């Protein structure tokens, strides 16, 4: 679960959730489980940062990926890696989408498969093989998060 293709998924799924336009029919346990924690991680994060979220105007995919690439080296710039900073990978791809639908010039709506992608490049390649050995996503975000 540690691939491309697994991770693109989940992050796909998110944007779906927030965009509120889940795959007609459904979801796995995985991403239902990401879906709880990293929407209230989101919620949070939206009311605290209300102010500067103004201080950019989101207006392509160029603009999201460098906003992501830059909160993204400064999330992870004590080389710490914890499920929480995986989780609020995700929370952070749904301020975005947010933004990008608001403000994105020529709305194209595959947008959000474009963001999953970039997201999932990251998580693959800088959080991969750390999520491997702390047990993948089922038997390890899924065994952290999952409700009591
Ligand atoms: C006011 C902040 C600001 O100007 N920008 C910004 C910066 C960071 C950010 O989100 C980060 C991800 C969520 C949060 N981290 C966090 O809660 N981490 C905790 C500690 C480790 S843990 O995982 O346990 C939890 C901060 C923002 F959403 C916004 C701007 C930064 C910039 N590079 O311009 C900004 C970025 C993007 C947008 Cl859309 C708007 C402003």
């Amino acid at each position: 679960d540690c691939e491309f293709g697994y991770i693109y998924r989940l992050a796909q799924d998110y944007l779906q959730c927030v965009l509120q336009i889940p795959q007609p029919g459904g979801p796995s346990k995985t991403s239902r489980v990401l879906q709880n924690v990293a929407f209230s991680v989101q919620k949070e994060v939206e009311k605290n940062l209300k102010s500067c979220l103004d201080n950019v105007n989101v207006v392509s995919v160029d603009t999201a990926r460098t906003l992501f690439n830059q909160v993204m080296e400064k999330e992870f710039e004590d080389g710490i890696i914890n499920w929480g900073r995986i989780v609020t990978i995700f929370a952070f791809e749904g301020i975005l989408i947010k933004k990008l639908l608001r403000q994105q010039i020529a709305p194209d709506v595959d947008t959000y498969k474009e963001i999953s992608y970039f997201v999932a490049e990251f998580i693959m390649n800088n959080t991969g093989e750390w999520i491997r050995q702390n047990g993948g996503w089922e038997n390890g975000f899924v065994k952290k998060f999952e409700p009591k």
